[PDB]
């Protein structure tokens, strides 16, 4: 199994607890289909050099493993799940894939595609092709366009389709179709894998209100933090609060929604503010005047708690969550120039993955931010990911914790 | 000197003769000032990771040097010229630099910058800062904006400010101000360095008709080929023909103007068609229905040769130049998908530098084009330059031949 023996189920009650299991995805053939004319549509700042990108991702994975972390590759998890899934589950995955296809498939092409998918010899090949996209060449047919089924180039950012929330999970209604299609696999593994089937869902794609994993944070057993960004709307958080209040076993007591600049290239709260240690936060000063907060009471707020604006400054807001004096580390460090803050913020300089309290992994490129993290007492385990970074996401974006060890608060 | 013992002056009568001396420029501090909001303005497709960019450039230079080529760094050529220039030329360099500043300098800032420049102890320091740009921090002054004088980030694309033409040169009036400023150094070295001072100019920046080096090709002793592109206009070529005729020592007899797609990211003829061997050419099929041609008779066309339309298809046009059937190699090779052609054409897949007939240097990333070149009998010496490529130019763009050995046609 992709899961080691200790993995029981989803268990993520912090952003910093010693990481046990994490989900990743090395960019497959899907990124080979990104073209100049479709960059904006496919959500990339520039075309990645595929070979280097895959090499960079392997170093990322290696670093994770060197820290005794159980790394799970999306493709293998999906294929493992497919292998032990009921025939109906197997056929439904193929039908839903066809129905949610982009572009929308004429009936003739649907038949050809279904037959092509079903003719795949192995479980992994099936999954690979569904993620990669399908060309007229692959099908052996004539067509007025090369991509019969578009790629899912953003799959390597496993942070976004679904988020582990305590022992539950939120499978999202993503903002753009190009990524919405990714939640097909999320629904598949949680609805069918032995180790995940019991996982409760606090949100699902049918809900139609936009929300993505990069905006979801698990600060502690009591408080969740969700961004109001280019990808997640406040009304969606309100629905989430409702769904959580409706789940009895869920023990979270509060949600703090945090407003951030609605930039298409820094699209989630995690590209503006992250929690990297018990009392340490990394943020980009560029959002100084935009940050705005709302509290949701999941205890005494009724079955449908509403957002109550919290007028505290960022430091006071954070202190109200952890009950300790918070340390705020600015992108590029004290004394950085605006050019440096803009450039390092641009390359997701706030987006580090904490693998243990105060120990993080992130791109080596943001050197001034790396220096600032070290100076603040945080250990940085850099890895080279210049190509990967062109997809506009750093290490947090390319990971989805499945289980973290308890934090000694 | 930066020039080796044998360099005698400009000697470029082809695109493929054994390269003897070539001008390059390793990206200095100027690229650290590229910010996300200024990408389109500064002419970059994305922000380069500066450190890797410089390492990539050193590899490019190492490859050139491994092939017995005298590689000249622009900073050193300018500093060397400065050291031997008259006090009048030295002072004027600084005044013209201030006069042509972007943004335009206030009188107060003008005095501050001038003093700062004159206070630099070494000529290399002076050239470095003029290229890099100047911040309020560098000057130790208070200001509303950080950049008092903008960087000239594109300087590493030495192919464009001026072109060696036979034993003469064309110093250009470039399309955009951000690059026009680079010609300051071009005029300076050709007006003061003893080994360049006798070079005749067939064009200078004061003419105000747009033209750039990437559009200039020296096919052979009789024929010059100039692109009609996003950066060079047909009327400019007409003025060039006029200037060449006026020069009695010049021996070129014909100019073939070639119309190319006017794409902002594939801005010169050399991003669409290049000559890499005595009869081998690399082109992108994407320009197939756009290529159009004109002929200028430099011998019997009068004092002001006019462009005469040439109706031959590309193969016939090229044959009329080399008097031999050309071999046309398409980007990504035979059978490539349109996605492959679009991607490799995008990364300047046509932009290779010939260091001798049938032997070229260019980025390793365009693997299908590299394979097609080798399959066509051309030896490729690749190097990794993924960061450099984000500036939208390849090896030919990053070099300006100063002298080549005669070709044994
Ligand atoms: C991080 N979690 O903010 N996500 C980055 C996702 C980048 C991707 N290209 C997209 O969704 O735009
Ligand atoms: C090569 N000669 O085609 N020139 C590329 C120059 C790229 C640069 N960023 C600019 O001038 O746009």
């Amino acid at each position: 199994s992709v899961f080691d023996s200790k993995f029981k189920g989803i268990h993520v009650y912090s952003e910093i607890g010693e990481l046990e299991s994490v989900l990743v995805h090395e960019p497959g053939r899907e990124i080979d289909y990104i073209t100049p004319a479709r960059l904006d549509e496919l959500l990339f700042s520039a075309i990645l050099e595929s070979h280097d990108a895959r090499k960079e991702h392997k170093q990322f994975v290696a670093e994770l493993k060197a820290n005794d972390i159980n790394v799970v590759e999306l493709i293998d998890l999906v294929a493992e799940t497919y292998d032990l899934a009921s025939q109906e589950a197997k056929d439904k995955l193929i039908e839903e894939f066809l129905e949610d296809s982009e572009p929308v498939l004429s009936e003739e092409h649907k038949v050809v595609v279904r037959n092509f998918l079903k003719a795949k010899k192995t479980s992994r090949e099936l999954v690979e092709i569904m993620m990669a996209g399908i060309t007229k060449y692959d099908l052996g047919i004539e067509a007025d366009h090369e991509l019969i089924v578009d790629p899912m180039p953003n799959l390597y950012f496993t942070r976004d389709p679904f988020a582990s929330v305590g022992n539950g999970v939120t499978i999202h209604y993503m903002r753009y179709k190009v990524r919405q299609r990714e939640t097909l696999f999320s629904r598949f593994v949680f609805s069918n894998h032995p180790k995940l089937i019991n996982t409760p869902w606090y949100y699902d794609p049918s809900l139609k209100l936009s929300i993505e994993g990069g905006d979801v944070f698990i600060y502690n057993n009591d408080t969740l933090v969700v961004g109001v960004s280019e990808r997640t709307d406040l009304q969606t958080v309100t629905l989430l609060a409702k769904n959580i209040v409706a789940n009895k076993e869920c023990e979270f007591k509060r949600i703090v929604a945090i407003n951030v600049p609605k930039w298409t290239n820094l699209m989630h709260l995690d590209t503006w503010l992250t929690m990297l240690d018990k009392d340490k936060f990394l943020y980009s000063p560029i959002a100084n005047d935009v940050f705005k907060f709302w509290d949701y009471d999941l205890v005494n707020g009724g079955a449908e708690p509403q957002p109550v604006e919290n007028g505290l400054p960022l430091e006071g807001l954070l202190q109200s969550i952890i009950n300790k004096k918070p340390v705020l580390i600015p992108i590029a460090g004290e004394g950085a120039s605006q050019m440096e803050i803009e450039r390092e913020t641009h390359f997701d300089g706030t987006n580090y993955l904490a693998i243990r309290p105060g120990v993080v992994i992130g791109y080596s490129r943001n050197e001034k931010t790396n220096a600032a993290l070290e100076a603040a007492g945080i250990k940085v385990l850099p890895f080279h990911g210049n190509q990967l970074s062109l997809g506009m996401g750093n290490a947090r974006c390319m990971s989805m914790p499945l289980s973290r060890k308890d934090v000694k608060w």
